[PDB]
């Protein structure tokens, strides 16, 4: 299947973080951070599967380090896995200073066709270290996001039968 | 000490506004990670009886699209009580107001860390449940706790090999 | 056809963020209305069991300054049915999470109008308390429907005027 | 004491009412009315007092005529009576062709010093007939209010007995 | 067929919150810009009595910082009428209400075109001014008008030359 | 002391959703601008290395209507460095995934100036391009900076003037 680089449909953001965007004690608001990646993560997912996606889950956010009024951050967002029609994306964000990790998150994209039907994607590959890393590290992480799947098609049929 | 998982529990009723939705008139998922993470931080300050951060969110599964116009109701209890640690799950329904019946658009599963006034996490109580689906999701959480857990040594070594 | 208050009535909590407070750190009074409205509407429509519209504003008595970084609840419910209108009630409460206390932040009293697909006023179901708080404001609405009735009037003869 | 003219701290606003302004009936959200009428409102209001102000309560909001998309705005905000520290607002939403009355809004608000405490306002002057109705007509819903603040105060009292 | 300058003139009343500022207290200029080309918007929408867009912004000086709690007036009208194309002059006023100040803290000008249900320009109505001040920006509109018309094909020169 | 034009250059990725359009599925001119001055400010903000504020914007040619649904990539740099003062250019293009496509739908300069924590301008680094694109908009700086200061004049004087 035609391939592409994960450098190819890479993204950026650059961002302040003003006193309005942090608490009381200057940390800066999860929301805030959770909008901004999976916006710049759609994105990426659309320009690598070359169509319309949905976010068929986040996989994972960790929140490292704290982000504090006056910081300056850095988004990078890259497709780290691709399956048949699916992506996984993989967003760090960063402390600009030479750089500090504060968050690191993976979602799972699905591309999806003009009739609203998933529709197959690029192949994905890695270029230098890093990419390498998250793309050598992703299959492990993709099983555990279906072993996590098969686990709560049990706790949304139980939910369903709540109702009733 | 204890605390029921209804002592804590939160709701909230939402309508979707266009300003909440994408070009297809469907719901951001950046957006539901917001109002997911909100309500929920409420549920664990709540419990914890202090303030709290967003330590990770570890899974959101988007089930079925949310569109403009959907009512949405939201409902965060704490599912697991570490030591400092606690597992919020929150149930994203889509309302059907005519009918007086719900569909599961989204499920979340969030940890989150209570601290004290110098900003060093602090003890949680406990967690007990009462009714059935209270019951479902603690019953279920030590399978998910482990998880988490796994995912943060994979999260160090991401980090470790970063710092390159 | 007739549904308790408890059928319809809904809860939001809410953090209060700085996009939503003026330079004094007071939330905004048209905010607070919006979200009134909003949660007010929800519950007149599950009543109703159709859309609705907002037909006035009765009153929103603003008690206790609420402040950037506060964490509200609101309770909104049915106190009123009539023909094809509904008085909802919504209270705004200032949640101190430390102390499981809060304290009543704002009052509001909202008239409801239900339609059918045509557009046109629609019969709604009546309404009943069954517990002590929901009987205080079912007990005490026939006053205000009076005075709301009694200021259609006065509207109706400022745009009389106003025609001019 | 002091006293201005109606005119003298007249405030007026144009809004274009966009798609994404309306439901899906085309019909304009009351929220963002509501928004925009509490922010002309204490405007006007300030700029009367000339000190800071905040929202007493609103007293009224009156939606006379479904707004539609498409339809152009004119907010007209002024003040319509003076006690000794508080003020009414009257704020008219007229759609524009010549112009149809949407809404109809009275708004009361307090004056305060840098010390946070209630100042004194200037007293207003009606200039020609529609400000003459609105200063006329005013002590009857300044009554009027005053009655309804009597018994809000008895339902406040009950819901704070409710919580312990 | 003409219109006077003030027959169409729109204004626009709001205040700077701190969320609208950076970390010095300074309000951002996209937001003024923003809140410009709104008013101006509306004040060519009127004059040409069809639907419009923003052909272009002039550049903008800021002079003098705007500060959190500032309260600001936008006051738009039509300087010159081409074809189907008009100028918008926008004043940015600082009002003081504490002490009945009203300083011109900024001047924009933008140029609007008219376009007809099918999406092509429109001829609009001609603009005459009434008082000095109106005449002086009618005097002085023809000089920036075939200035931005020349820089336009700059632009164009410009992009296409990019391009390469 | 000298930094090159890359090692600024900041990023940002948005599309164009329909709460960001007229009724005609265009994108406001406001959004464009207020996305602008973020990018720049940010770019400016990392070579001066320190804050900054917009001194001013140059003027804005809207040559092709950007459409609901198009994917905008903004990217700054430093072309110029004065004293305290920078010109940051922006380039913004629409990224067309579908076919692999990339845009120039808009070119934008703006001035910045860097302050110390007394609030006072400070001195810059110097800015130097090393491609070609760099080198043309670093060639072609001192002429619009030249007119910005002239104009700057302009401003002034036309504010003064008004004044009366
Ligand atoms: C309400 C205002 C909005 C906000 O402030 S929240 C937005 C999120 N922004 C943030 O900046 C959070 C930054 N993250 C941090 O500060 C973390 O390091 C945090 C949560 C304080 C933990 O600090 P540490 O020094 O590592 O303490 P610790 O290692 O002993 O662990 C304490 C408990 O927290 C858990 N934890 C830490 N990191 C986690 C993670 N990524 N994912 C899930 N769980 C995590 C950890 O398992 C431990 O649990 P337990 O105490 O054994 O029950
Ligand atoms: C959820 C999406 C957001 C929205 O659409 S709501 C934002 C508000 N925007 C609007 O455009 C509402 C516009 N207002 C209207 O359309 C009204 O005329 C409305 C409510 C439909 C009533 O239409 P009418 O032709 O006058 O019908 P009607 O005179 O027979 O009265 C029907 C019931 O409604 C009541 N009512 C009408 N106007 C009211 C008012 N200002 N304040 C309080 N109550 C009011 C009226 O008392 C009557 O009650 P009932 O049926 O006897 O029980
Ligand atoms: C995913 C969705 C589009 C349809 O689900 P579906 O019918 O089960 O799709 P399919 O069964 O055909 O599976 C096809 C792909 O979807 C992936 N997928 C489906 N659900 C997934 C989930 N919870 N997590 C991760 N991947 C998932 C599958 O891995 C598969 O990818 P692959 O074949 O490349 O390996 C829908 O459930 C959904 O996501 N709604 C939410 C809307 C939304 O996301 N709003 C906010 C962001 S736009
Ligand atoms: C009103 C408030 C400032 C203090 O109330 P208070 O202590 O009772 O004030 P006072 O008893 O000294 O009364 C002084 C003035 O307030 C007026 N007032 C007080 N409560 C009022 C109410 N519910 N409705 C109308 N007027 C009211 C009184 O009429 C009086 O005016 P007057 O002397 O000119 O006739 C406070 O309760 C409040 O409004 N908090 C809400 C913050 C807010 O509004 N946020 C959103 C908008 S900024």
């Amino acid at each position: 299947r035609p391939m592409k680089s994960m450098s190819e449909s890479k993204c950026y953001k650059n961002r302040q973080v003003f006193p309005q965007d942090t608490n009381h004690h200057h940390t800066m608001f999860g929301g805030t951070l959770m909008a901004n990646i999976d916006e710049i993560a759609a994105i990426t997912a659309m320009k690598h599967a070359g169509a319309q996606v949905v976010t068929a889950s986040t996989d994972s956010v960790d929140f490292l380090k704290p982000i504090k009024t006056g910081d300056i951050l850095q988004y990078v967002a890259m497709v780290s896995y691709a399956g048949t029609s699916s992506m996984e994306v993989v967003v760090q964000i960063r402390i600009d200073d030479k750089h500090d990790l504060a968050a690191l998150s993976y979602l799972t994209f699905v591309a999806l066709d003009d009739e609203g039907k998933p529709k197959h994607v690029p192949g994905v590959y890695p270029e230098d270290d890093v990419e390498k890393w998250f793309y050598d590290t992703a299959p492990q992480r993709v099983e555990r996001r279906k072993a996590r799947r098969i686990e709560s098609k049990q706790t949304i049929e139980y939910l369903a039968q709540a109702q009733h």
